[PDB]
């Protein structure tokens, strides 16, 4: 069971731009620990229908972790609003969620609110090496999401 | 050595409004903490003079923190420059400090970032229950604030 900020945390939404790279691997490393929460993940800008990216999809793989049958979604207001809790990977996007729907700012963090470096970096269109790094902080963020959600 | 953000944390202040109850407090917890840091605080509309609040400094003082010797001080835009971090005990309070100075939104965080309530409630004028329970969430906050930014 989940709670954060004085409410129970039912679902997580991960927000990035195309829905293809950052989003989908932070969405399935939530799921592979919260099996029976609702997590998904939604893009600014999305490549709507789209797969996740090839190489994001090799290195997850390589750490156990599937990205199969993602399809990229825009991020509505909606979708916002029925989001417990709404986990971007940079500062500058949460303003950007927030013109979305301006009423969720309080619910809106970092995927890397528990990790020093707070931000988390774009792989996209970038080396096999920098996919590599970009995962290894994904998943060091969201085990640290899942403490603290749970302890 | 501290560390947050990609930078060195050499330097913290603890901002609230009157610069008498909640702020010191926190001020005093880091500083017993971290002996060797530069630990201040100020008040985004201070009581200037004023010495610590008379529950606050009890109450403190029955946990073995001292609060002697405050003094409180008006927030400038220099202190917000000069410190390479900030944390204020509201969301509310990040907007007001970025109105004294605009520059520093990045490194202005919650003093309570590391816990699962994130906001820090107010006890002035209040019971000293409220006192009380507020020094616990503030003695947690900070000692979680020390782990991270030295882990």
């Amino acid at each position: 069971n989940l709670y954060f900020q004085g409410a129970m945390v039912n679902s997580i939404l991960v927000v990035c731009i195309g829905n293809i790279c950052r989003s989908p691997t932070g969405e399935r490393l939530l799921k592979a620990a919260l099996p029976e929460r609702k997590i998904a993940s939604a893009g600014l800008k999305a490549m709507v229908g789209g797969s996740a990216d090839e190489t994001a999809s090799i290195v997850a793989n390589e750490h156990g972790v599937s990205l199969q049958d993602h399809v990229a979604q825009q991020l509505t207001a909606d979708m916002c609003r029925d989001s417990d809790l709404i986990l971007v990977m940079e500062k500058k996007h949460i303003d950007l969620v927030c013109r979305i729907n301006p009423s969720v700012r309080g619910k809106t963090m970092l995927f890397g609110h528990w990790i020093n470096q707070q931000e988390i970096a774009d792989p996209y269109k970038k080396s096999r090496d920098a996919f590599e790094a970009v995962y290894g902080v994904l998943e060091n963020a969201a085990q640290k999401w899942v403490n603290a959600l749970s302890r």
